[PDB]
């Protein structure tokens, strides 16, 4: 959060605060506006899950970068806490019912359509008014949970172009989410761009099947691969490329 505290002559900040219904998580959402000016059709706009930690690890050397092509605006999406995550509310919001199957692991899980509701049809509204926004360049990014949310949201939206799923395999329910992706109809989901990005180190083989399924079906789906990476690193990797990606690199 703190260089949205501190500024950057590259973009400027504001945050905005947020509710569950059932009042019992509390979200922090930054918006960062390039200092550029957007071209005519509008600035891109990338949405981003865990935004805490997004904040935390955003720095200048990026917003430079951004600002070579087309900057996005960023819309970090966190929580109100003074920590990188709020790891009970995350596995309750990023998370699809199928995550819980045949466990007893759950931090409760199943979030996710009561998130997307609060994030397309409250969050993303008030966020984008009095900006240029082109809409065919409304992105969502997330990681490890907020990879699934991604997914999910592939599945079940109209409302983002682009999808950049992160460590999704990190999941307990990555493979029934796959099944769902693959079993899509031929050509509905041609406008919904995915890039599910994997670094942790098969995987590979069932990924490398889903882009060929997709391909068929009429979809624009890509795979990032960032190898033998940590979960910090990658965390990194996969942000700051979906962002590099959005900007038009
Ligand atoms: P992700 O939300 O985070 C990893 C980096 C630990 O993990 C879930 C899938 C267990």
């Amino acid at each position: 959060p703190n260089i949205a505290d501190k500024g950057s002559v590259f973009y400027h900040f504001s945050a905005t605060s947020f509710d569950s219904v059932d009042g019992t998580r509390h979200y922090r959402v930054w918006t960062a506006v390039p200092n550029t000016t957007a071209p005519a059709s509008g600035y891109p706009i990338l949405y981003m899950l865990d935004g805490n930690a997004v904040m935390d690890r955003l720095d200048d050397e990026l917003l430079k970068q951004l600002s070579e092509k087309t900057p996005p605006v960023i819309v970090a999406v966190g929580y109100q806490t003074n920590l990188p995550f709020d790891l009970n509310s995350r596995a309750y919001d990023y998370t699809p019912a199928a995550e819980s199957r045949k466990t007893d692991l759950h931090r409760k899980s199943g979030g996710s359509n009561n998130f997307r509701q609060l994030l397309e049809t409250r969050i993303a509204p008030k966020v984008e008014q009095g900006l240029n926004i082109d809409r065919q360049r409304r992105g969502l990014w997330g990681h490890s949970y907020g990879g699934l949310f991604v997914l999910d949201s592939w599945l079940s939206s109209s409302y983002f172009r682009s999808y950049y799923s992160a460590s999704p395999s990190l999941g307990r329910g990555y493979d029934a989410l796959l099944s769902r992706v693959t079993a899509v109809e031929p050509l509905q989901f041609c406008t919904k761009h995915l890039a599910i990005m994997e670094g942790s180190a098969g995987v590979l083989s069932k990924i490398h099947t889903t882009l060929t399924i997709l391909k068929d079906k009429g979809v624009n789906a890509v795979f990032w691969d960032f190898p033998n990476l940590g979960h910090g690193p990658m965390f990194n990797a996969s942000f700051r490329q979906a962002l590099l990606d959005i900007s038009g690199e």
